[PDB]
């Protein structure tokens, strides 16, 4: 059964690629789709974040990069995907994820999102702590897959 | 006894619609006071935002719409009116509203902000959400007076 | 306008007093309703706890203290009364007080909860660590009339 | 693919059931679980509990309801069975429901812990809450099945 | 400079040990104080509790372990410490941790309440996981040093 | 031992100075350190900060007050300082405050933040709040030193 795990992934950290790999236990067939947050000014563009993704996920059987600039429930609906992915962390602001679970699904009836839970290790750290630290040359090797690093430190000179 | 209903109304959703009607059956009489927050860009004017609550809330008895461009208590001091009314939902800014309510009292020390519940069906929604959905195409019908689908709408083309 | 302000009041606070004398300013008649909470195993027996608020309210106007054993709406709907007051406090369980609420309008639906902030000074403040505090012969003081003071010291030589 | 869901079920609710429902959907075989909490004192035994559920879920195919007194990871092991299916409503003790996934996890590696959001109308309401307003003669019947509010009627006298 | 981390260490994690050795860090002198939380029925008594830790830290210098059964800053104040120390985890009840610093510092207004973090690898166990895991068999060996793990299952047995 | 205050101060309020002072009876050295928050727009220049600061803090003993734009622990490593001092607050995110310390242990492993409590009355301030409240022409003087209502009043011209 097919799954998106939709997110901003600006870029994909450790913390994403674990919770990819785990949902993909569950579901046979994963779609990280890479989506447009609203509430966000991203660092990387949709296009540089799937290829990062992608150089990422290179050899993980069962997933599928791809972009999406609308709203998130009409690509499900559009390829009959019925569910959604998502990890919740220590950090995650839990009201906002039931706000959006029960919105999409009032928009989406068939819809279940579902969450996994991350690790300990990463439950604390996310996209924009990597590129606070990094932004100031921090080491954020231990946060991030080694493409992502290199992705990250062009962009702190470009 | 007199409340205001301070808000963005940015715009006013269903749940917006019905701490106002509940209010009312506390305070006689209720201002909805659509005021600035200066930690949001707001897709409506406040003059637009005041026609469409007016436009809502049309045949309610004991309500009055009106607009504030400066600080909160400042209205309140200049029309003798003690009581604000908020409404709280499971996605409430819980340390933001006891903030405001705190402060507010700290500016002006007779009043009372007094909270409502937000019942389950609007506990999850916001403008924000709103917008957010409407300007992607959503359907909002659900969460929005017809009056605020068709300004939307509108204002999405 | 009447209102009841219900708890267990085992043993009323200053921070409760605050409330009871601001609930005051909005509603011209408050009941103070010391009600059973099957929850918490309480210190001081319904009767009690009646008695020092009253003493501790006695020359407020517009207050009447009671007790109840049952359903609260069933206090609230054979009294006529519509609002119920309640103190927020940031050591408040939010979505406890939420879930009440909403049980208590789903029984009783022309209820309505009304809740005021309680103030900075109270707002850590709890019957529970007052006794927690006078048991280990503490003073709580600052935070309980006089009355309650005595009470509580009585009791922890009982 | 087979989930258990675990819980005190004391009793069970018609948030409970939603969860069931839902769950099958996914996942094709589904355990309810009645499941010793130890820091509850239960209304119900574990037994009148797995019986009330087994009325309530009767004619739902792809469910199965037993008992466990131990560790719930090793019912799991015992059987199998890799995915735990839990709810989240906004009443959730979120860190509670992080702790007991991270900690299943240590204790069992290639555990999933898989959380499903509870509807609105689901949000707000638990088994305790049921309890409490059951035991001083409210009306329970919009939050349970008519089985578990005849079960606590008799139950409460 | 002297500070207590009061507890009740029933029993002694591996996440309290690590509190321990960072704020040695900081004050050169330590007491581990057995409280009684009268919010606990605790299952190991206080003298247990004192020996284990003794075991377990037995050569970390600048430690001292004691036990107390009253006010805990009639300890401190007794001993003429102005510092506590206690941990914060992503399970961590903040607003209890809250108020009873500010509630002690309202009883003994020299004191200071000073927070560290938890590690991500200890930010989600309590003593509470690690006795329902050990009362139903579960290894605790991660979370517990050997000294407990023995000592939680002797109990287990008796 | 050597501690560093972090933090905005934009402006400086009489919470910050309350920790401060605070701080200063555990820590015989403290440095107040301006450092850039990247998800934040200030009102004042860094070095605008540091000059309030420095009039508000001017007799009080074992303070120094500096500036910083880039990562912080850099900051502390260059300076053998291993000691981070913050404030909570009611009103402080908890989980942006464990992140950050955890990130930074991560970065600078000798590194603890320590943090201390904000006592009740400054609890549900922030210099947000007292910025918003000055923008509007509110009275901000039991929340800030009189430098800071002044250097408020003159921003807001
Ligand atoms: C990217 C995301 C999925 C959120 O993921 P993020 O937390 O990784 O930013 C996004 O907010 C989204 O869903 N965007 C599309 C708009 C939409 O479908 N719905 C918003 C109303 S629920
Ligand atoms: C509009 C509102 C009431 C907030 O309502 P909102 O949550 O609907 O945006 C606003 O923040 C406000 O009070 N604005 C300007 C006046 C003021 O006094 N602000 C300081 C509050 S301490
Ligand atoms: C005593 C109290 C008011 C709670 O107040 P407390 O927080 O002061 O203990 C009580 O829990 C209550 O409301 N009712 C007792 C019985 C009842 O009505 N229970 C169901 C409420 S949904
Ligand atoms: C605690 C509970 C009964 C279920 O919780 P519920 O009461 O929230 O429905 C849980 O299912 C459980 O696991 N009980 C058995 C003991 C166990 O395995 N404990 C360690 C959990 S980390
Ligand atoms: C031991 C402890 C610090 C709590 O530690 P714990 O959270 O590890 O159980 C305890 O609750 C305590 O302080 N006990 C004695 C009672 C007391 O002095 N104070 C509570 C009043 S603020
Ligand atoms: C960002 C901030 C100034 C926050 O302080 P504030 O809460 O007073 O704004 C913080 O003190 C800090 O660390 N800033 C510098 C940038 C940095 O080192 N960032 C990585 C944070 S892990």
């Amino acid at each position: 059964m097919k799954a998106v795990y939709p997110g901003s992934f600006d870029p994909i950290t450790l913390g994403h690629v674990d919770i990819i790999k785990r949902a993909l236990s569950i579901f046979d067939e994963l779609v990280v789709l890479v989506t447009e947050n609203p509430r966000k000014k991203c660092m990387f563009t949709l296009e540089e974040r799937k290829k990062l993704i992608e150089e990422v996920l290179s050899d993980l059987d069962g997933v599928k990069v791809d972009v999406h600039h609308g709203l998130l429930v009409d690509y499900l609906k559009k390829h009959g995907i019925k569910v959604l992915v998502r990890g919740l962390r220590a950090v995650t602001d839990y009201e906002y994820e039931l706000q959006m679970a029960l919105a999409n699904k009032k928009l989406y009836s068939d819809l279940e999102t579902v969450f996994l839970i991350a690790s300990e290790k990463f439950s604390f750290i996310s996209s924009s702590l990597v590129k606070e630290v990094a932004l100031y040359g921090g080491d954020v090797t231990e946060w991030v897959p080694p493409e992502v690093a290199r992705a990250l430190n062009e962009k702190l000179k470009e």
